[PDB]
């Protein structure tokens, strides 16, 4: 109601259909469940069939009245295990805390994290501290907003020393019909996406980063057509000529499965292809 996403406006959709899903030949499965009783369900993890390699994890969370309490349990059966907490200021509307501790099964280590920002209905900006054994580490995510016009700055300073450790950019452009996200990875680190949807069923996308230093360009385009029904069907490329190939169809009433299939045919015709199958989701009535 107050203080729309600003953040997720960054590049959600770009970086979306640009991270192409890793066909390993695996299973992925996914599915979250709230509902307004501070009782929240969160399901993750996935599975190879090819080969011995599945790992499940399970996060619990919670969710106390609209805008108000939330909770963010994340606990792995083989990884690591951890909790965080996180409240909305009641008398001081726009501050959000939220603090995360991290443990490792049988080993002792004990890792706690602070985070500590303020969200305004013009900009949301939040800098969050991790607190480390070996050294600790500081987190900053700044992202402002204007009409029309989006803007995300986050980077982490290092601790340890007198400078930062590493450093990220992302703007956001929003146009009638048009949606343009940018984002580069430090100053070594430069990329952007181009994202312009056809008047018909026909969506279309682009992303691409440089290398600062060298003469290596990478980019890629992704579009989406849907048929009809809960099936629609997309497709991506990359520059090095890979044929890249995503079908997305929900099955039943709370899961979607999502296919995903790579052609390199830099060797694809004398080797094979990449398949991926993943499933995610919410359960709800
Ligand atoms: N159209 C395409 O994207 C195609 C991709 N491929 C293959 O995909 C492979 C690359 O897969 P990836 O490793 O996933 O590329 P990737 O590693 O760049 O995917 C991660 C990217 O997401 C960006 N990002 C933005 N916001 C983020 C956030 N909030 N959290 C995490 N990441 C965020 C990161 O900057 C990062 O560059 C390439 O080798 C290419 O061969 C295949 C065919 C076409």
């Amino acid at each position: 109601m107050a203080v729309p996403p600003t953040y997720a406006d960054l590049g959600k959709s770009a970086r979306d259909v640009f991270t192409k899903g890793y066909g390993f030949g695996l299973i992925k499965l996914d599915l979250k469940t709230k509902s307004e009783n501070g009782l929240e369900f969160t399901s993750s993890g996935s599975a190879n069939t090819e080969t011995t390699k599945v790992t499940g994890s399970l996060e619990t969370k919670y969710r106390w009245t609209e805008y108000g309490l939330t909770f963010t349990e994340k606990w792995n059966t083989d990884n690591t295990l951890g909790t965080e907490i996180t409240v909305e200021d009641q008398l001081a509307r726009g501050l959000k805390l939220t603090f995360d501790s991290s443990f490792s099964p049988n080993t002792g280590k004990k890792n706690a994290k602070i985070k500590t920002g303020y969200k305004r209905e013009h900009i949301n900006l939040g800098c969050d501290m991790d607190f480390d054994i070996a050294g600790p580490s500081i987190r900053g995510a700044l992202v402002l907003g204007y009409e029309g016009w989006l803007a995300g700055y986050q980077m982490n300073f290092e601790t340890a020393k007198s400078r930062v450790t590493q450093s990220n950019f992302a703007v956001g452009y929003k146009t009638d019909e048009f949606q343009l996200h940018t984002n580069v990875n430090d100053g070594t680190e430069f990329g952007g996406s181009i994202y312009q949807k056809v008047n018909k069923k026909l969506e279309t996308a682009v992303n691409l980063a440089w290398t600062a230093g060298n003469s290596n360009t990478r980019f890629g385009i992704a579009a989406k057509y849907q048929i009809d029904p809960d099936a629609c069907f997309s497709a991506k490329v990359n520059n090095s000529s890979l044929i890249g190939l995503g079908y997305t169809q929900t099955l039943k009433p709370g899961i979607k499965l999502t296919l995903s299939a790579l052609l390199d045919g830099k060797n694809v015709n004398a080797g094979g292809h990449k398949l991926g199958l993943g499933l995610e989701f919410q359960a709800l009535e």
